[PDB]
């Protein structure tokens, strides 16, 4: 079974084929060298097998792709370029947030640096402590020209045991070597499939995933600066005056509020999970471990065997496919139902320096575990079983996305973005998969505030909360409040412009304002895939 590397250059100066070059050139293997970007080579040296994948480096996604399936990613840097902060930075961090196995650095580049030897060894140290800064476990950053540091390299990936990673090995997958297709009907046909297994492994009886295709069967298996300033203004709106509504005289409030429930705290709700066909799961910890249980025990291809996986695939999707050879073609096994949909609920915390506002209910896209999905998110806070839904992204906390989306049963690292011609694409944010929860219930707040300005003791009189009588009418019954603790309750409408008078606790003065609260529920939005 061979070892998975993936050669990931940070600059667009290194050449991902010189790294790999000096890397082969150190086994005195000259029946190696000669030898069009996803490579199998033997290393009679330290008796192993590696498969070199180098992706296609013009395209984020394929990157990300090519380190989900590592077993080692090797790191390029460069002795004469920086490492760029929207392109190769990013990488890094993309690579850690998605979950990454074992990793190494090293510069193939250190001579083009013409400068004294001491200059070019605190170059290298300078490298080092950048790298260190991302990945602690890596002291050491090694010069591919100095055979000895090309050696160690080597040895360490043919030898050492790779680090594991829990979504994408509690799962089965394997990178395909050769893809051919069998017809068997007149729509539809076998893609077969070869490569060795790895992870939990593959049962006939249970769906596959292929990125960018979708779900699949087994037959059986053989051995835009508009855009922004306007959320910008919202945004600022929300933040100032959190969640305020401001009726004018003109509109009514019977039909502004229409979805609305009188509620004055969230703790004190008892909605039900009633009605606006998906899936209902108990306890979502308990059904997890039972599932990668089972999985694991009804699996009938192992790691480590070679297979031949005949899949039930459509003919119309042929062209898309290319060489497997040249560009990355795998296979993830889904778990028990998770092809189904159901409420779900991600976590979610920006990304490093990401100022612009990111809204609910806006389109969005998740990489979580190998799956990607246009999302329309709920936003919320970390209680009673209800939450308040927030509008937009608060600004530096961790928050719970939910939406109806497939179920994910490891619990995947996720990360959030959308497409911009940046590098094709902008990260927006990054958490993992907590949740299968219909219970989760959304619930938007809404304040009006009034003006009290005439007091004959125990009756305040308002004003500008309302402005028409008979929408003063229509919420008579509503609890109201002071933004200064006292309690109240509107007696009688008082003229035709929506002056009220309301009784209270304790005195008021025209400094106090008085405030009704009401809450909407927000039922979570459905997805669909994203290629």
């Amino acid at each position: 079974a061979a070892k998975i590397i993936t050669i990931v250059p940070l600059v667009n100066d290194l050449d991902p084929l010189d790294i790999l070059y000096k890397l082969l050139k150190c086994a005195d293997d000259e029946g190696i060298m000669v030898q069009k970007r996803i490579f199998n080579v033997h290393i009679k040296k330290f008796k192993s097998n590696l498969k070199i994948i180098i992706p296609d480096m013009t395209n984020f996604l394929n990157i990300l792709d090519c380190a989900k399936v590592a077993d080692f990613v090797v790191f390029g840097l460069s002795g004469v370029q920086e490492v760029d902060e929207e392109f190769g930075e990013q990488i890094i961090r993309a690579l850690e947030l998605q979950g990454i196995a074992s990793y190494i650095g090293v510069i193939s580049n250190l001579s083009a640096v013409h400068e004294k030897e001491k200059f070019q060894l605190d170059v290298k140290q300078s490298l080092e402590s950048y790298f260190k800064h991302f990945f602690p476990s890596e002291e050491r950053v090694y010069n591919l020209e100095k055979n000895s540091d090309a050696l160690n390299v080597l040895r360490t990936l043919c030898q050492r045991l790779p680090r594991s990673i829990n979504w994408r090995d509690n799962r089965g997958y394997v990178v395909a070597d050769f893809v051919d297709f069998v017809e068997t009907s007149p729509d539809s046909g076998d893609l077969v499939i070869e490569g060795t297994v790895r992870g939990i492994g593959f049962n006939a009886n249970r769906l596959v995933h292929i990125p960018d295709f979708g779900d699949f069967q087994l037959n059986k298996i053989e051995k835009e600066e508009r855009q922004l300033r306007e959320f910008r203004d919202m945004e600022k709106e929300d933040r100032e005056f959190p969640d305020e509504i401001e009726l004018e005289p003109s509109e009514s409030a019977i039909e502004r509020l229409k979805r609305y429930r009188g509620l004055k705290n969230l703790y004190n709700c008892d909605w039900q999970v009633d009605e606006k066909r998906l899936l209902r799961i108990g306890n979502y910890k308990n059904t997890k471990n039972r599932i990668i249980k089972e999985t694991k025990n009804e699996a009938q291809a192992i790691a480590g065997d070679r297979i031949r996986m005949f899949i039930r695939f459509p003919k119309f999707l042929l062209e898309k496919i290319q060489d497997p050879k040249q560009l990355l073609f795998a296979v993830y096994g889904l778990l028990l139902h998770e092809h189904k949909n159901a409420v779900v609920n991600f976590s979610l915390q920006r990304w490093e320096q990401y100022d612009k506002p990111v809204p609910s209910q806006e389109p969005i896209v998740v990489q979580y575990g190998v799956r990607r999905y246009t999302i329309q998110p709920l936003f919320s806070q970390g209680p009673n079983n209800v939450h308040k839904y927030e509008r937009f992204l608060h600004p530096d906390t961790v928050s719970v996305a939910t939406c109806i989306a497939p179920v994910d049963f490891t619990q995947s690292p996720a990360i959030f973005f959308k497409p911009s011609p940046a590098k094709n694409i902008e990260l927006i944010g990054h958490g993992t998969f907590l949740n299968a929860d219909h219970s989760r219930i959304l619930a938007k707040r809404a304040i009006l505030t009034g003006h009290p300005f005439r007091f004959h003791k125990t009756v305040v009189t308002v004003r500008y909360m309302f402005f028409r009588p008979e929408d003063v009418e229509w919420f008579k019954s509503i609890p109201l409040f002071t933004k200064s603790g006292r309690s109240g309750f509107i007696k009688e409408s008082l003229g035709t412009h929506g002056y009220f008078k309301a009784t209270f606790d304790g005195k008021l003065s025209a400094q106090d304002v008085v405030a009704m609260s009401l809450y909407k529920r927000m039922w979570p939005m459905p997805s669909l895939p994203w290629n």
